[PDB]
């Protein structure tokens, strides 16, 4: 269903949807590589307190490539030109017992700028649901390593002071890839990620990447002070 | 091997196929988007008994798009502007017993563009086969109801009047959906739908849509007065 | 990690690799359409046995056609305009025990030009092999049937010569085909081959066709005089 269009203000209200819905598709007149600083923030309301956060403050950009990674990528039309449907749930949909609501934020939006969400509804029913998580680095640091085990998809920003990138899997076996090499990995299994209303293909942002994450257990960035890096996590549990 | 190549006429003649083939390949000059009127008849005629219609005056259009959904496209060349392949039995060449024969027939076609027919054979026999049906909803009514048990795939017209489009599954749960959301979840499937001969990608056809039906019982039509909705099943079953 | 850089020379000095590479990293600022004469060698230098010869002298087109087959496809950036990822194993990485090491080299490349080789590792080892292997039809033979048992994937030079090529499968089925028809079933497995800097997608070569052999026990060729025909095997054998 038609949950809201945003127009003019640089801040959406807080988006409030009662049945039970599955997936969200956003569109937009704004081009996927245009997007710079808005930012979605969605969760669930369980009652006094304790709500369940599957997003908070995640930039737009990550929570698009985040979700579109696969056979799958962001669509455009003549009037819209980007859309992007970024499912909430791992079959079905999510199961609100009595008053829960799930509500959505939208920030840091352009002034001059046109953006709809809508909801999909299914049939079915499940508790499996998928959380965003962001890890950084304190930017004044040559080197630092996080653990992602559990999750199997992060977004990584890419810039120039970044030397190598360390994986440990499972078995022990630590492996040392260089930006490029990540480059050509990730689009061997993705080639494309977008398509262009004109008729046009884009293969990869220029400022981000996608990795899969298949029994790896420990990531090592190898950078230079400068800037910040920041990796945007997805994983699927059940609440 | 080559069956026909028609030009200049506006009716191909009745071919007549004896050698048992497993799909068809249709190539013509005219870009997909471009096929206005043209109709096929496929049908297995049997020297003593009752004939097996499978497709009667289909639109090929239509019977294209039925029959490339999926990984697959149409493609084109320097010589063909148009180059689709259809199967017409599972996975494998319809099985003649006796005095079985294929016939096929174009109608309504342009006096001056080039429709080619080509066969493909399979070293197996398989009794399954594919049926096309065709269902409407006029234009003085304002909604209808269509069962669509047993089908797995439908092609619908794309009309700026469709309001909304109710699915009702094999559980009975009713889904209502709006054109731009089915549109989008076609998408989601099989993101390019050809490929031009320049490099261009086309995703979609601006008047027709491609659904896949899966554990769907019923489909309501909810519209304005008029045009004309036409629907296009595709189901597969054993003669 | 980088293997080396070639600039300048016509012949790039033989290379060795010590670590267990799981495969490698073409990258070029030739197009794969502009590929004439590159050739490649890849050898394994065993001190327990014998060496074992993986590429003997192999194209760079058909060797990088034979590695993209499937959903990957070469790719492009702004400073390379081929980018193409070679698997030379089944899973994971080929096995050096002690002192067992690849030697890599490069021959008839142009002196304008630039060239670049990366290794991709993998956290396992295994036995299995990828191997290249070159069949020739002479320019005076009528027709030549050659044994492909075994073998996965074929790459055959498209000349205006060759009339019709015959496949015969286990069961005993022999059935005919045209280059047309060829080229139509080979585009229903990899609509895409590869895309381009400015986003216009390639479908094929219009020198060089892909053949995937499923099920095929021999393969016939029958063309007029006057003209040599190449083809490019690929095999998976443990060693």
């Amino acid at each position: 269903m038609k949950i809201a269009t945003i127009t003019g203000v640089t801040k959406s209200p807080e988006l409030q949807v009662t049945k039970a819905i599955g997936a969200l598709i956003l569109s937009s007149d704004v081009a996927l590589s245009a997007l710079t600083t808005e930012k979605i923030s969605i969760y669930i309301e369980r009652g006094n307190g304790s709500n369940v956060i599957l997003a908070n403050k995640v930039l737009l950009k990550d929570f698009i490539l985040a979700s579109t990674y696969g056979t799958e990528n962001t669509q455009s039309d003549a009037d819209n030109a980007m859309i992007a449907l970024c499912e909430l749930a791992d079959e079905g949909s999510i199961y609100l017992a009595d008053k829960e609501s799930i509500k959505i934020t939208l920030e840091d939006l352009i002034s001059d700028k046109r953006y709809d969400l809508h909801g999909i509804e299914e049939p079915q029913q499940t508790n499996n649901l998928f959380f965003f998580e962001q890890k950084s680095v304190a930017s004044e640091e040559f080197n630092k390593k996080i653990d992602v085990q559990g999750f199997d998809l992060a977004i990584m920003t890419v810039d120039d002071s970044v030397s190598d990138l360390s994986y440990q899997y499972s078995n022990g076996q630590v492996v040392k890839y260089l930006p490029f090499e990540l480059q050509t990995l990730s689009r061997d299994i993705d080639p494309i990620q977008a398509v262009l209303s004109d008729g046009k293909v884009v293969q990869g942002l220029t400022d981000r990447l996608t990795l899969p994450l298949v029994a790896v257990v420990g990531i090592e960035i190898n950078k230079s002070q400068g800037s910040i890096i920041n990796f945007v996590v997805r994983c699927l549990k059940t609440v």
